[PDB]
């Protein structure tokens, strides 16, 4: 209609989204203050009301957006994110997990999707990921196989670190980040299993060498984009 | 013959290797569950049978592959790997080391050699290695010489870390990864040998500087490949 | 006038700034010795006088520079820095914070602004920063949102690390540097909150992946400068 | 003469240096065994004799080399290194420091100078250094200025880490490597000086950011070499 076009030109208004962005940074500050228990004694009700004010506004104005765009809205990854972020924010407290209330803070990520400069940089990062998928596949296979080996080789006498497949996953990722791999994992390990370095020195080497290539690769593919 | 060509067109069948790949991921999951002792009480016999089912299949079908290809098979590094991986998997339990049973998990790496996308990424990594061989030679020489020096300079009062050439190798590699080099090695060292930094600050610097070049080099040689 | 031009050709003299540079390295050494309490017992008065000698000289000769250049001086970032560095150096001891006396050492950074080769390398580094501003914005938003989440999720039972928004900021930056993230933060955390890895493994991953891109980006933009 | 040319064509003989290289790896192994006290009880005299055999040979054959080349020898950095390495190896035990005997192991680095492939890779690394000299100057100035500040700000209550200019240098380098910067330096520091992060978070940032550029720079200058 021209009703649909009236709503649409309010919805795609620059001011409309600048008001939204403004609502985001305001509520962002809000949530910064609600970590403080001092501030929460004084203005607990103030901030808890503002939070509801803004979330209804977001639901009001995602209703409007869906009107304007219908199917195309749900095929847009930025819009989808604002949907599922305001969704998890909608569910009320004391229903399901209580952890859902920390997830309310995800609303702030609307800033990324509402700002164009932020949307540009995110798309640039996400762009890189497809080229990485082979290396990620390889590395996951490598982690999985060594997790099993380490679980089997060390999980009985070292149950906190290797007693479980998932425990070995975590410990192995720790090692890969190089965080206390020697004086916190392998040197203790070796106190019982003196040849444990035979398992972990190669693990280090391979994991490192692969990550280097992961990065080198990303660089090359960015230069191949400039050279066209 | 045309028998040889009949076997060969079953062996090079797409479906044939898709069945193999499928057998790999199945058994991969299997081995994930056999880390669990719960699952092993219930279905111990089930998984231990599946494992034998699949390994015979792999030996059956490496026999077929060798038939089809004979000498050319044993000059292919992917095929060779499947040979020596199914080989170490063949030897029965309680013969030789018992560690051979964790090595059975290496079978999962067949995924890398059976999948073409995985084979591509591995070849890409292995490609990089030849250019690195000079730097690796240098660094090994450097490690060896400092290992000796550190063994001699510190192995008596610090026998757990430097008492042996191999111990100093391990400790020096630890340092290179920067893992607790100061508050776990050098600062304790210095409690007795106050000028120990004179040995380790340069060691750090050289090792770091070389590794940077190792990487920078890899990058350049990848760009020299794009620029042709 | 030609008075103004007489002062100006003394002020822009090569020798003039070589004398200044010389005054900087001398006083640099001075301040190296005044860390020593031995040296301060013997020559305390000597160095404390030299320091005043030189600072008056610097104020004398920033007066001259402002004469020669007036407004253009205050629109130059190198000159501005020498202004505010000699300014904070001017304020006398025991007025305001006492920390202002360590800030006197900032005078040595005049070397960067007085030497041309040093000025070149600093401008090269500062040049890089504008391209980084999107990624920095993103990362700050990401840090802020996870700081809040971590403050809320863990600040009661872990008040030293997550009890405050700013405490969580510091702890999260620690994690990003990978410094004791597992055996000093997450593994203790998990002793009470077993699913804490669900918060921190992703945090690691995202922070790392972004930093890689931060760097990769810098590289590309430097090559885009060579290719013109 | 043609005597000089007779000696010269023995000295520049391929076999001559292959014999030398062979002497190096032999003695390299020797010195590996002399770390072992077992081996030193049995063959102490054997290895200690071999060591003298080879060093005289090296002095014999650096005499020959100097004959062949005279001044040009002493303007070659590879030859110079073999001079000063065999020199420090010449001085006998129990004269001066005893540390001179560990320096005997430096002889093994003759491998780098005697092998051409090794000489190539070393020259490639050393090549990189000139471009780095500005950044190194800057960073040294930065380290020095913060060392002083940290010595003054923290050396009284933290004398093991900051009580001395050189102590602060070491601690600051530790921080730069990120080794236990938080749970081993700054968090303890903060127990007394709660605003200590104001000094160290910026220090981290600047040091990191500079090192990135140090590396990025090296990459660019290597590509500028390929693009000619
Ligand atoms: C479009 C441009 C937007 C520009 C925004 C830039 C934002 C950059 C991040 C700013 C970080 C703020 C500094 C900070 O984290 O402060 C730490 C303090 C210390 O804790 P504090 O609560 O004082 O503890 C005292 C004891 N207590 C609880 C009993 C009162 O904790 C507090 O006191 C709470 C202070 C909350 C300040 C929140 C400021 C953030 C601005 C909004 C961020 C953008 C939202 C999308
Ligand atoms: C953009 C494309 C994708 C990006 C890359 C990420 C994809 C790969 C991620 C790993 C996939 C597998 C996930 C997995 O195995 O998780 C299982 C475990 C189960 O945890 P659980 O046993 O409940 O907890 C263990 C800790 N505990 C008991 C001491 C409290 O959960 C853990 O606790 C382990 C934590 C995960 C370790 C990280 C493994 C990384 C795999 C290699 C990735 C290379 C990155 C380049
Ligand atoms: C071609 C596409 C293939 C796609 C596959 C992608 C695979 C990515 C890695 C997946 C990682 C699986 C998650 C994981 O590690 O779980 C940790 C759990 C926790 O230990 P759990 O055994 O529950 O401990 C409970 C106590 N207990 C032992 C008495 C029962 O440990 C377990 O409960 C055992 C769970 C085993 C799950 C195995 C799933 C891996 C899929 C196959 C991998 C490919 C093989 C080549
Ligand atoms: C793709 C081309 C090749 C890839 C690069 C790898 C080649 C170089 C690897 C090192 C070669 C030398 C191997 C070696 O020296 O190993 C001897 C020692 C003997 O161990 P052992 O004395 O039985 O155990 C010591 C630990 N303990 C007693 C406290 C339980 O074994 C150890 O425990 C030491 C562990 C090895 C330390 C790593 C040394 C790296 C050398 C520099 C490589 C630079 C990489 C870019
Ligand atoms: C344009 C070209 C300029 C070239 C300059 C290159 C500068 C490079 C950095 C040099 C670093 C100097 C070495 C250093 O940090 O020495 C540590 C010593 C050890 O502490 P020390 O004070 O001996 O402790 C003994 C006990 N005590 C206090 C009771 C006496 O601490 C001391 O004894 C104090 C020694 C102060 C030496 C200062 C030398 C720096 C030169 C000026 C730097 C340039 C200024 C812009
Ligand atoms: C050239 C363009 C800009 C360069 C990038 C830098 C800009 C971003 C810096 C962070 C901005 C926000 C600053 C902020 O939130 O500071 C608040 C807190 C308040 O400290 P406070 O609560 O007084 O002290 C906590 C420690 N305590 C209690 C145990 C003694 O202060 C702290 O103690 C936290 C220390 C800061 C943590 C670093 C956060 C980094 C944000 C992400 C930056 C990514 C870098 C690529
Ligand atoms: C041109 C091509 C040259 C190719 C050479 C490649 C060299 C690569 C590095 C090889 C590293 C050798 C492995 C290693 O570090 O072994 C650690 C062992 C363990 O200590 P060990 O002495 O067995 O301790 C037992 C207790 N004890 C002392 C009472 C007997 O310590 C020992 O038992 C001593 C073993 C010494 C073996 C030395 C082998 C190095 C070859 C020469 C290196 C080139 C010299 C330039
Ligand atoms: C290829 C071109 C050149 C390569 C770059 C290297 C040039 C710069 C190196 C540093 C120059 C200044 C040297 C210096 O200040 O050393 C003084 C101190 C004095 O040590 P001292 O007070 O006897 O021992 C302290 C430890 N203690 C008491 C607890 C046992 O000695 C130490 O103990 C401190 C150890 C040195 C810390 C490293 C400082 C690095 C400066 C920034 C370099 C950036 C690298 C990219
Ligand atoms: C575009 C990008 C790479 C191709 C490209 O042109 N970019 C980089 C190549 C140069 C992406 C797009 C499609 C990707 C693969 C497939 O989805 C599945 C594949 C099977 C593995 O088991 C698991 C994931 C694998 C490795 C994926 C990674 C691979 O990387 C591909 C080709
Ligand atoms: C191809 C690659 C480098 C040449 C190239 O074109 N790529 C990079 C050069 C640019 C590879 C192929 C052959 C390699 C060397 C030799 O096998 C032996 C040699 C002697 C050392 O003691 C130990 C290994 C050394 C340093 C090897 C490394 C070197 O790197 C070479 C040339
Ligand atoms: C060649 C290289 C850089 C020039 C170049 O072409 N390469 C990189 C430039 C792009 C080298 C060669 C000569 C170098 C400088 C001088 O010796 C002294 C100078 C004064 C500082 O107080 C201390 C060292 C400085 C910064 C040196 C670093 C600088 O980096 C130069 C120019
Ligand atoms: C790139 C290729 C991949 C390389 C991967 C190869 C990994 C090599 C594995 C080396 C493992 C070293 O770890 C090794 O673990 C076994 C566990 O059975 C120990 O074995 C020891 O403990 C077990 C209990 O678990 C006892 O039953 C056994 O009698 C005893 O010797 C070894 O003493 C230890 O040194
Ligand atoms: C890039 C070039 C390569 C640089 C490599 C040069 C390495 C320099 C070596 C510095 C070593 C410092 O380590 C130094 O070790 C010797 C060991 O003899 C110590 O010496 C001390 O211990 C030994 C026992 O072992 C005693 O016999 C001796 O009387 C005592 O002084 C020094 O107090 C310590 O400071
Ligand atoms: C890229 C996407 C971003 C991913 C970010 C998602 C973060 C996921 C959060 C996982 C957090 C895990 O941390 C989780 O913290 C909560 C705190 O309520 C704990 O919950 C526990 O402690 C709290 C007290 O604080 C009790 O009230 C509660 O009954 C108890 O279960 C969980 O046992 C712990 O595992
Ligand atoms: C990029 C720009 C460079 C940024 C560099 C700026 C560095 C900023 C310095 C912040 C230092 C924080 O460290 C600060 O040290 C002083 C030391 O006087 C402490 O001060 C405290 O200790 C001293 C003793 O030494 C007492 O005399 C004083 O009364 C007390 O307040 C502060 O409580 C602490 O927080
Ligand atoms: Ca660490």
């Amino acid at each position: 209609g021209s009703m649909y076009l009236r709503i649409t030109n309010i919805v795609e208004s620059s001011f409309f989204t600048k008001f939204i962005i403004y609502l985001i940074v305001l509520n962002g500050i809000t949530m910064g203050l609600e970590t403080s228990k001092t501030f929460m004694q004084s203005f607990g009700v103030y901030t808890t009301l503002f939070n509801q004010i803004v979330i209804t506004i977001f639901t009001i104005e995602i209703i409007l957006r869906i009107y304007v765009h219908r199917i195309s809205f749900f095929k847009d990854p930025w819009s989808l994110f604002d949907f599922f972020v305001v969704a998890i924010s909608l569910v009320p407290t004391s229903s399901g997990f209580e952890i859902l209330r920390v997830l309310r803070v995800l609303r702030l990520f609307r800033l990324v999707t509402a700002v164009p400069q932020m949307r540009k940089i995110v798309s640039a990062l996400i762009s890189v990921i497809p080229g990485m998928l082979s290396v990620i596949a390889l590395m996951t296979l490598f982690f999985y196989i060594f997790a099993i080996m380490a679980t089997q080789l060390f999980g009985e006498r070292f149950p906190e670190w290797f007693g479980t497949l998932g425990e070995s996953f975590y410990t192995l990722f720790q090692v890969m980040t190089l965080e206390s791999w020697s004086m916190g994992i392998v040197r203790p390990l070796m106190e019982v299993y003196p040849y444990a370095w035979v398992f972990f020195i190669p693990f280090i080497f391979v994991v490192t060498f692969v990550m280097i290539n992961l990065v080198v690769a990303i660089i090359v593919d960015a230069m191949a984009i400039l050279n066209q």
